[PDB]
């Protein structure tokens, strides 16, 4: 079963704004997705202080950045708390209706697209660079799921029975044809050093075969 859902009007609005607005500083998508991974890793860290068994699905708390030039994908993987099916359907755990409203109001009062993360909807900045985003997630409380959307108003959710992840979330960006600089090692290193240099978990940038 693949289930197909409509984005709530606010999110469809937000996604169309991200896709259509001329805005050159697209590189902030990676800061926003690393930020979301850090917040998910903080959540499982906190739960484990009182219940160490929550780490039976993997003790290591880390983020991996995986470029793949053959597939035109950049994947951000973390071993944070992951999301349940209900969280995926509910705007990937975000308060995206109210966040979208506050972000629009801020843009009127002089903010710019790079401030999106302040409003709790930074995930959607993926659409600055990707034509399609796939999110694979596993929470201790639930099965592994894949969410997917190429925007256009709808997203799908389906049980994933690809390679099991112990716990956490993988964001797979299928990059736009003109945004392949974000698969280049030196470009990813530069962005991590510029915007994510104090994140409190290891960030490993994977190498590709020649
Ligand atoms: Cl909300
Ligand atoms: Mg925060």
């Amino acid at each position: 079963e693949v289930e197909t859902f409509a984005f709530q009007a606010e999110i469809a609005q937000l996604m169309s704004l991200i896709i259509n607005t001329f805005y050159s500083n697209k590189e902030i998508f990676l800061r926003e997705l690393i930020s979301n991974s850090s917040d998910a890793l903080d959540k499982i860290r906190y739960e484990s202080l009182t219940d160490p068994s929550k780490l039976d699905s993997g003790k290591e708390l880390h983020i991996n950045l995986i470029p793949n030039k053959q597939d035109r994908t950049l994947t951000i993987v973390d071993t944070g708390i992951g999301m349940t099916k209900a969280d995926l359907i509910n705007n990937l755990g975000t308060i995206a209706a109210s966040g979208t409203k506050a972000f629009m109001e801020a843009l009127q009062a002089g903010a710019d697209i790079s401030m999106i993360g302040q409003f709790g909807v930074g995930f959607y900045s993926a659409y600055l660079v990707a034509e399609k985003v796939t999110v694979i997630t596993k929470h201790n409380d639930d099965e592994q799921y894949a969410w997917e959307s190429s925007a256009g108003g709808s997203f799908t959710v389906r049980t994933d029975t690809g390679e099991p992840m112990g716990r956490g979330t993988k964001v797979i960006l299928h990059l736009k044809e003109d945004q392949t600089e974000y698969l280049e090692e030196r470009r990813i290193k530069e962005i991590v050093k510029k915007h994510s240099q104090f994140i409190g978990y290891p960030i490993t940038l994977f190498v590709e075969k020649e």
